[PDB]
């Protein structure tokens, strides 16, 4: 267009315009202050308007990216700051916007954004609502300056909502903190899965990907024909491939791009899209993405005919493999939305190990006659697990379920940090909690997706600070076996076991007064702690000492003399349970 600043303010209104203005500006100038970045954002809408008033006004006709990189370079502390930032400023357009976006920093540090009180603020939010929310925005751009932003103000969107229920309400901590905690989890998760696309993508290569968005797309959309499935491919790979460079306006665009064109071809690709398609060109590629998948067709034929009956078979593979392969993943994963992603992979990854044994083979349609046999297995391993699992958690409950998970994790790999066994272990059992509460047909897509976060989290932690082998090659695998790689871990022979030591064991009367959850955290910490000690411990054994150390809490958490009721108590449990284990 003429002027794009224009354009831009046309289709995104004045309110997302300085949003996504206030978070941009924030996530490239990460250590100035909030009011500065406001002045700034004031000062781009100003001119924006005049460019919305008349498209032939100065400096409206150029490009968005020469008017961010012009602003930026005008800001008066750039070299004491930041300092080769301000060396970027010296380069032409689109060389001056590459550097800028070099430039970045993912890990600032800046102290971590505490949360206040829910009534101050509850407070905040009520003296000055604009204040309060961009405030905190700003804060946040801040901290993850490669985060998509339109998703950081769709997130925003939903804080102001929780706030405004919940700072009305009776019981307005009840309200808003369980609100506040799923909107964090929410949002480390979204980053996380961006940061491992990029890297999975990066490592493993583009037709890792394509295969990935194959199975993704034909669950999606399985009324769609096989080259419609393709396409979408493609422009989804590159899509990913531009938005892991970095760029948030060719990656928008780009998302922008496969948003109208899926919508203007709805009725090839899915009919639960109607919604979405009206929505706002800022809302439509998120609104496609969340989408649920939509009906499979009835009565579809199982793939025997085509591809393992079929006599062409492998003149129809070689003739090209990765399309044949595709067509494969596609009718598979159409058929069966209620499977992982990861699980559909393998499928194919045996099909295609099986094609190439046997189409070199003597007889390869006798060779491959009984490749559907080989998916058996693969395919009932993850649904025994959910089974075992879930059959434990309704049995348990989620704290018992994460001492249980505890435990077990414990004995696999006692090498690893006790915080990071607990914090871990506890993530699992959320998982279970909220997968478990799912019909079948939805448990292993569930399970995908979560514990991919969990499983992250916890390699995340550990390359931090490597300590055990077998963490780092599940942690290397590709993506496809990393979970099978955590669920094939077995109890670690080689442990030499930690010896006694009587502070580990020393409780006190703050134990009472801590909040439930830190209470949990103490209680599973010493629990991990005393598997270290004595890995050999029957369930038996450690159950008695969980009662006892029980017993132990509630009666000196209700004595009139805590602290001696805790210490002497606390020697006799400690001898009592140290003769019970051995
Ligand atoms: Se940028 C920055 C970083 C740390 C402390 C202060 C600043 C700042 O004031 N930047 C600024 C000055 C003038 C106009 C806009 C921004
Ligand atoms: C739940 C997050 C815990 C750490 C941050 C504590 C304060 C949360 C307030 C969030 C206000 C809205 C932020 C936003 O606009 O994205
Ligand atoms: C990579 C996550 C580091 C921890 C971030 C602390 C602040 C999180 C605020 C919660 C809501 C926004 C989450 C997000 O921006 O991704
Ligand atoms: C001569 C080619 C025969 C190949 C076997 C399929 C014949 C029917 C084609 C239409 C159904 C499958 C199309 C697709 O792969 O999406
Ligand atoms: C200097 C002016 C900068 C303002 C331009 C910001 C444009 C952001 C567009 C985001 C649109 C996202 C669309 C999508 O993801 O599908
Ligand atoms: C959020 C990743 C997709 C970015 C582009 C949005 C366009 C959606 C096309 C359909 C792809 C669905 C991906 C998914 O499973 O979330
Ligand atoms: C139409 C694009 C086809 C892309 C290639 C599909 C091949 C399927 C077999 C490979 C499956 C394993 C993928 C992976 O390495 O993670
Ligand atoms: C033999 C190592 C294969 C690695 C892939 C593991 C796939 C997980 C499903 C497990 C089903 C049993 C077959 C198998 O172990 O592969
Ligand atoms: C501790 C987690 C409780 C939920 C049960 C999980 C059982 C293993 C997950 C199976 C599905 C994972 C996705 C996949 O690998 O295909
Ligand atoms: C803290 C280290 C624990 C790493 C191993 C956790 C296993 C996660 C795999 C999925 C959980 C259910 C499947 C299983 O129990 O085998
Ligand atoms: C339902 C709440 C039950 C809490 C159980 C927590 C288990 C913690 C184990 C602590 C073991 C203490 C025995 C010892 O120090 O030798």
């Amino acid at each position: 267009h003429k002027s794009e600043v224009a354009h831009r303010f046309k289709d995104l209104g004045e309110e997302n315009f300085k949003a996504l203005v206030l978070i941009a500006f924030a996530q490239y100038l990460q250590q100035c202050p909030f009011e500065d970045h406001v002045k700034l954002v004031n000062e781009v809408t100003e001119f924006a308007k005049t460019c919305v008033a008349d498209e032939s006004a100065e400096n409206c006709d150029k490009s968005l990216h020469t008017l961010f990189g012009d602003k930026l370079c005008t800001v008066a502390t750039l070299r004491e700051t930041y300092g080769e930032m301000a060396d970027c400023c010296a380069k032409q357009e689109p060389e001056r916007n590459e550097c800028f976006l070099q430039h970045k920093d993912d890990n600032p540090n800046l102290p971590r954004l505490v949360r206040p009180e829910v009534d101050v603020m509850c407070t905040a939010f009520h003296d000055n609502e604009e204040t309060f929310l961009k405030k905190y925005l700003y804060e946040i751009a801040r901290r993850h300056p490669y985060f998509y932003a339109p998703e950081l103000l769709f997130f925003a969107k939903r804080y102001k909502a929780a706030f405004t229920e919940c700072c009305q309400a009776a019981d307005k901590a009840a309200c808003l903190l369980p609100k506040l905690d799923e909107l964090r989890d929410e949002g480390k998760a979204s980053s996380a899965k961006q940061r491992l696309k990029c890297a999975s993508l990066q490592k493993f290569g583009e037709r890792a990907f394509k295969a990935w968005a194959v199975a993704r797309l034909s669950q999606r959309f399985p009324k769609a024909e096989f080259a419609e499935v393709s396409k979408l491919v493609t422009d989804l790979t590159k899509v990913h491939t531009e938005c892991c460079h970095g760029d948030l306006l060719e990656c928008a665009d780009d998302r922008a791009d496969l948003a109208k064109y899926i919508c203007e071809n709805q009725d090839s690709i899915s009919s639960k899209l109607k919604e979405c398609c009206e929505k706002p060109l800022l809302e439509k590629s998120h609104c496609i993405a969340e989408v649920e998948n939509d009906e499979m067709p009835a009565d579809l034929p199982s793939l025997a005919a085509d591809f393992v009956e079929s006599k062409d078979v492998c003149k129809n593979y070689a003739e090209a493999k990765d399309v044949f392969l595709g067509m494969f993943l596609y009718e598979y994963a159409r058929r069966h939305p209620d499977y992982s992603v990861v699980l559909l992979l393998r499928l194919a990854k045996t099909y295609e190990t099986t094609l190439e044994k046997c189409c070199a083979a003597a007889d390869p349609h006798e060779c491959y006659a009984k490749v559907f046999d080989e998916f058996k297995p693969l395919v009932e391993e993850p649904q025994n697990l959910i089974k075992q699992n879930c059959e434990l958690f309704e049995q348990l409950g989620e704290y018992k379920f994460q001492n249980a998970l505890l435990v077990r994790y414990t004995k696999k790999v006692p090498q690893v940090s006790t915080p990071t066994l607990v914090e871990v272990s506890r993530n699992l059992g959320k998982v279970g909690s909220k997968c478990c509460k799912h019909p079948e047909a939805k448990r292993m897509p569930c399970a995908e997706d979560y514990l991919s976060v969990v499983l992250n989290q916890l390699c995340v932690l550990h390359e931090k600070t490597p300590v055990s082998d077998r963490v780092t090659k599940c942690c290397t695998e590709s993506l496809v076996n990393r979970r099978p790689c955590f669920s094939a871990l077995e109890v670690d022979e080689t442990y030499v076991p930690k010896e006694f030591n009587a502070e580990t064991f020393t409780f006190h009367a703050d134990i009472c007064t801590l909040s439930e959850k830190e209470r949990q955290i103490k209680k599973q910490t010493a629990l991990v702690e005393l598997v270290k000690h004595k890995p050999k411990a029957t369930k038996e054994q450690l159950k008695a000492v969980m009662d006892d150390f029980a017993a132990f809490v509630e009666k000196c958490c209700k004595a009139d003399d805590k602290e001696t009721c805790f210490a002497e108590e606390g020697k006799k449990l400690v001898a009592a349970s140290q003769a019970a284990l051995g």
